[PDB]
């Protein structure tokens, strides 16, 4: 019932920790985490568009959705990433073409603009890179060569903003 971002979650880590791997138990936890984040933002952006008497979800509704979900300085960076990405593409490790397709199925009565998945791909790529950086740090501190769910929940634990995001 969930999408598969394991390819792009892995492509992000080789940019964050090139000589580090990830367990498959830790891979599905990241994949489900990215899924819980996508749907929450897509649900808010849809309500925001229906709230403001609109019907095409744009990068504007994606940002305000992100600002209304990610706490503190997580929303500060994710907004910087989404805005920077949208202007550059009217690179990114997430499939903008696939994320656009997923956004449309949320409700076919609401159109989806081209700039919305560009913003969402950057935010998802940022939230992935931040978790794998802290989880990758906890693994190299233990001299281990790949990330386990132990280092995942450890990364979320000592990060209050990440822990508030669940």
């Amino acid at each position: 019932r969930k999408e598969s971002y394991s390819v792009y979650i892995y492509r992000v880590l080789k940019q964050v920790h090139p000589d580090t791997g990830v367990s498959s138990k830790a891979m599905s936890i990241m994949n489900s985490f990215v899924n819980d984040v996508f749907e929450r933002i897509a649900a808010e952006a849809s309500r925001l568009a229906h709230y403001n008497k609109r019907s095409t979800i744009s990068s504007r509704e994606i940002q305000t959705a992100v600002r209304l979900i990610l706490p503190g300085e997580l929303a500060k960076h994710a907004v910087s990433e989404g805005t920077k990405a949208v202007t550059k593409y009217t690179g990114l490790q997430f499939p903008v073409g696939r994320l656009h397709r997923i956004l449309r199925k949320g409700n076919y009565a609401q159109r989806v603009g081209a700039g919305a998945p560009v913003y969402l791909a950057a935010v998802l790529e940022y939230l992935a890179a931040e978790v794998l950086e802290l989880a990758g740090n906890a693994a190299r501190d233990n001299k281990k060569t790949r990330i386990a769910p132990r280092h995942l929940q450890l990364a979320v634990r000592n990060d209050e903003e990440l822990n508030k995001l669940l």
